[PDB]
């Protein structure tokens, strides 16, 4: 039925591809939960599918289409279940269109995920499962796709989503705003912010033959001093590059808010509360475009290779900027030397974002790059994005990855700091 996640064992529909979300969201009043919805989505199947089966919580669906005709459809708890006049089989694809509207539901976990409301501001922030508040999806990070966004807001405030800003319109009173995410991404990384906000270009960042826009958001209401230092998302996207691939998106900058809240990787536009806003925490979420925005988890449980990665990415900016890399290592093993650890698959929801899936994660890379040097390292990280782009990664499988990449030796050095239940020594030279 569902994906079967093995921490949240109900979201999501087993064989579902979500592949393109049309969503025009409608926000009478920015800053108040209240909102409403029509959304197009393409799907696909990787099995005979005859139902489409969709997380939602707390909004309404009033009525639904399927290729553009009436359609059987529920409402059922936490979900949407949609009746196919004819199975969906893998090759084909339809479109399913929702119309709804009300207030989205916030869901042992950082934050209270969904759709945030304060201080004259809507946003996402979403992670893990929460983008199922404000918009009936496959709220599963096994489905990544793309999204075309329009948002409707009172002339007065703006918006900003994920992907390309093209057009911006205006009638009784409403802007609606169009951005178009080309790149697909998972659904909590979709980001969407509406209030008072304003947009700032930078000039275009060049990474050899490829081209990245810049931009960034920021919100009325910044604590004076709240930045995005000249030429530093540049030479991020330099450094990362270099390490990891050809940046996968089109766009990157941050959407700076004056909240007290975690920054969150949502694509090409990281939702950055103005409390988290700090280079090493730029970086951070840079990094996550690649590991957990392209590259996307099978499952919840294997958090760590996307906290665990981007906690690292910032040990191989902080080299480049002449740090010394092991000092930061020893000092993220000071930190987990007098707190529980675990194997790095993760078995409860109270640990999917603990100090392991991202310090034991960084560590566990760093024993690796000790093992098989420099070269080799990023040899593979480029192999790695290659290898799950467009393909769900597991610990199993990056297991698997290491040890036909780079030998029997190097997996066995990974693998004592995946499993195992206590804290493995600092890995030095
Ligand atoms: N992904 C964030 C942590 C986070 C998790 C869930 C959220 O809803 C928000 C933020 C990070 O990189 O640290
Ligand atoms: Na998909
Ligand atoms: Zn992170």
């Amino acid at each position: 039925q569902s994906v079967g996640d093995s921490i949240f064992p109900s979201l999501g529909q087993r064989g579902l591809d979500v592949q393109h979300y049309d969503l025009h969201l409608t926000v009478p009043r920015p800053g108040e939960p209240h909102l409403s919805g029509d959304v197009t989505l393409t799907v696909g199947a990787r099995e005979p599918l005859s139902r489409i089966v969709l997380d939602l919580l707390g909004p309404r669906v009033s009525a639904a289409q399927w290729n553009g005709q009436r359609v059987r459809w529920v409402q059922t708890a936490q979900k949407v279940e949609v009746t196919l006049p004819r199975p969906l089989r893998p090759g084909e694809t339809g479109r399913l269109r929702l119309i709804y509207a009300g207030t989205p539901e916030l869901s042992g976990l950082p934050i209270r995920p969904g759709w945030q409301n304060e201080a004259g501001l809507s946003y996402s922030l979403s992670e893990p499962h929460g983008t199922r508040g404000f918009l009936p999806c496959n709220d599963h990070p096994s489905d990544p796709a793309t999204f075309t966004v329009r948002v409707t807001v009172p002339a007065s405030a703006s918006a900003a989503a994920s992907g390309l800003f093209t057009t911006q319109t205006e009638r009784n009173g409403l802007k609606t705003l169009t951005f178009t995410q080309r790149v697909p991404v998972p659904t909590y990384a979709l980001g969407l912010i509406v209030g008072p906000l304003e947009r700032r270009t930078a000039p275009d960042v060049q990474l050899g033959t490829q081209t990245v826009h810049r931009r960034d958001i920021y919100a009325a209401g910044l604590p004076a001093g709240t930045t995005v230092p000249e030429g530093e998302t540049a030479r991020m996207l330099r450094v990362l590059s270099d390490w990891f691939g050809p940046y996968p998106d089109e766009v990157y900058g941050v959407a700076l808010l004056p909240v007290r809240q975690l920054a969150l990787e949502t694509a090409g536009l990281t939702t950055m509360p103005a409390t988290s806003n700090r280079e090493r925490v730029r970086l951070h979420a840079l990094a996550h475009q690649w590991f957990g925005d392209q590259v996307t988890l099978a499952d919840w449980a294997d958090t760590w290779l996307s906290e665990g990665f981007a906690t690292y990415a910032e040990l191989l900016w902080a080299e480049s900027q002449g740090e010394d890399g092991q000092a930061m290592a020893a000092d993220w093993y000071a930190r987990l030397s007098v707190l529980p650890s675990r194997p790095l698959r993760a078995t409860r929801e109270e640990e999917i974002f603990d100090a392991s899936a991202y310090f034991r994660g960084a560590l566990a890379l760093h024993a690796l790059r000790l093992k098989v040097g420099d070269a080799a390292f990023g040899q593979f990280l480029h192999s790695y994005v290659k290898t799950f782009t467009g393909r769900p990664v597991s610990t199993t499988a990056l297991l698997t990855l290491v040890k036909t990449q780079l030998g029997a030796e190097a997996e066995q050095t990974l693998r004592v700091w995946v499993e195992g239940r206590t804290l493995p020594p600092l890995p030095e030279p």
